[PDB]
């Protein structure tokens, strides 16, 4: 909470003199009330003349007349002159307090909100949260309050010129604080249209989805009153980079979305004004690999702040969507959108990714996914790291620290096969947390899978153990198997590494029923028994109701 508190600070002080301004605003407009009572003065004084007529008296009431009107011009001269230098120095206060403003909104909107931003795009990868919009609103409704209370201080500052102008540098002075209002308004109302929950990156045809669409600044300006339509539209990544740069043919879209339309809805009790769009669905998508093509949903909205005076148009996309029509073609999206959430660089174009990225860079993409997948705590150790980068990079090491320097590039991750297979890097590697997703959740989680070590690396583990004992490994000819190594002293060949089995193999039997099949597999890696590692999940045969069972009984 150090820049927490410092935020905080400047809003206190932001608040402190904008109630300043308000006071010297009520003063001036007072001053220049009495200067106008005055002025009135001046004139009876004339009129009072004009009723002349003996010179007995005459000659007396005249000199009396005369000091008087003297001194109430005198007065009137020195009043106009105090009345232009209290209109410089409140709008000398508006443009100082507006400076700060600017300052204190580039620190919420470019840095907090952006790093709200980044925390919730790389949650996309099973990232950790990125937690409640609560502290984000809370700043950006004092942002609103205070601009909004100085805009409508100048526009009253400015009725005043108007009943009594007094010319000067006071209008270029109005002029300058003015385009600074319109400026900070435009920037806090655009920025805060954001995307509170995503819609889902990998997105099927004809299935119903939701996303968020919050508006930060609800509750502080007149937007609640007439709540908004949002629509949402799909684009596709050229239109997203035209939309931005703003040469589009207007309408232009890539697909139709079923309950694509949403009015906002305030709730008072937590300020909050947003568009949750509950039902949506893709209909229809225009496609100009299907797997590499990125979408986004584009949510717009009109809206006016008091009166049609100040009217907006708020536009807001998505993270990239990858749309698959067949469900089987999830195992490459998930790869782009992954690679684009974790790489993508701040204030860049549409979908732009770097081509080529540093190991431990994807190091860091691929633990965070892997945990989230497999529903652990258990990533990927030191060790692990270093037999993908050996699989990844095709190099003899096993030291972490010399892959440091080494880029993957997309093809290298995704695109063209490793050296003597039929799949990529990527194929592999979700073959693996598929394999281990589906079934080997608690059996991961428990240690019972070793999983990242090289048929060698088993050898050179398993030599030195007694008859039975084996250890559960990745088949590297075979995406999403299981291999099982043990060591058994024999003729010509003492470890012995079984036949892999996939999803198929196990949806007949499970992992732990065909280990406690085999007898010959006594000792789990390193020394704890098979039985005190898979006893938990041996299936307890349970008795049929057709061979005459009336009660559940377990042979
Ligand atoms: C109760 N019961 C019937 C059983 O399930 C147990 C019986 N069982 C077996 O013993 C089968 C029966 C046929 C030959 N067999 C073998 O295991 C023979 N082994 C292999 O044939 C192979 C070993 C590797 C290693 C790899 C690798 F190293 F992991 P990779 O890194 O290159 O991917 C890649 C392919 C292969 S093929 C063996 C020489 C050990 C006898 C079994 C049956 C079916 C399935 Br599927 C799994 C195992």
């Amino acid at each position: 909470s150090q820049k927490h508190l410092q935020i905080n600070q400047t809003f206190e002080e932001l608040r402190l003199v904008t109630q300043d301004t308000e006071n010297e605003l009520k003063k001036l407009q007072q001053t220049q009330e009495y200067f106008i009572i005055q002025y009135q003065e001046s004139l009876r004084i004339q009129a009072q003349f004009a009723q002349l007529l003996s010179p007995q008296e005459r000659l007396s009431r005249e000199t009396a007349l005369q000091q008087k009107q003297v001194s109430l011009e005198a007065w009137l001269q020195r009043e106009a002159q105090t009345l232009q230098q209290y209109r410089v120095e409140l709008a000398e206060k508006h443009q100082k307090t507006l400076q700060l403003l600017r300052k204190q909104q580039t620190i919420i909107l470019d840095d907090e909100l952006i790093q709200w931003k980044r925390r919730q795009q790389l949650a996309g990868n099973g990232g950790p949260p990125e937690g409640s919009l609560d502290v984000l609103q809370s700043w950006c409704e004092k942002l609103a309050e205070i601009i909004w209370q100085n805009r409508q201080q100048i526009r009253r500052a400015e009725h005043l010129c108007q009943q009594l102008p007094i010319p000067g540098p006071v209008e270029e002075m109005l002029a300058e604080v003015n385009a600074t209002i319109t400026d900070i308004i435009s920037a806090l109302v655009t920025s805060t249209f954001i995307i509170e929950k995503q819609p889902p990156q990998v997105l099927k045809t004809q299935t119903k989805f939701a996303a968020t669409v919050r508006l930060l600044v609800g509750g502080k300006l007149n937007v609640h009153m007439n709540p908004p339509q949002v629509k949402a539209t799909i684009i596709s990544e050229q239109q997203a980079k035209s939309l931005l740069k703003n040469e589009n043919t207007r309408n232009e879209c890539s697909g139709e979305i079923l309950n694509n339309c949403c009015v906002m809805e305030y709730h008072q009790a937590t300020g909050t004004l947003s568009a949750h769009f509950r039902n949506m669905s893709l209909k229809r998508i225009k496609r100009a690999s299907v797997t590499e093509e990125k979408f986004t949903v584009l949510f717009e909205s009109q809206f006016s702040v008091g009166s049609n005076e100040l009217v907006f148009q708020v536009k807001t996309l998505s993270l990239p969507v990858v749309v698959i029509v067949h469900g089987s073609q999830d195992h490459n999206a998930t790869a782009t959108v992954l690679w684009d959430n974790a790489f993508a660089e701040p204030g860049r174009v549409p979908f732009a990714v770097p081509d080529k990225v540093l190991w431990p860079q994807l190091c860091e993409a691929l633990n965070m996914k892997f945990k989230a997948e497999v529903q652990s705590n258990r990533g990927l150790t030191k060790e692990n790291l270093v037999f993908l980068a050996q699989k990844l990079f095709n190099n003899s090491s096993s030291h972490l620290e010399d892959y440091s320097g080494l880029s993957v590039s997309w093809s290298q991750f995704n695109r063209e096969n490793l050296p003597g297979w039929n799949y990529t890097f990527w194929q592999w590697f979700d073959g693996v947390m598929e394999v281990l997703k589906k079934h080997h959740k608690p059996h991961w989680n428990d240690g019972a899978i070793l999983g990242f070590v090289n048929k060698q690396q088993a050898h050179d583990l398993l030599i030195n153990k007694p008859d039975g004992t084996f250890l559960l490994r990745f088949s590297d000819s075979e995406i999403g198997g299981i291999t099982i190594a043990w060591k058994f002293d024999s003729p010509e060949r003492n470890l012995w590494n079984l036949k892999p089995f996939t999803t198929r193999d196990f949806s007949i039997r499970s992992l732990a029923d065909r280990l406690g099949d085999l007898s010959y597999l006594i000792y789990v890696f390193p020394d704890r028994p098979k039985d005190e590692v898979f006893s938990k999940y041996y299936t307890p045969v349970l008795a049929k109701a057709v061979d005459g069972y009336v009660k559940p009984q377990i042979k």
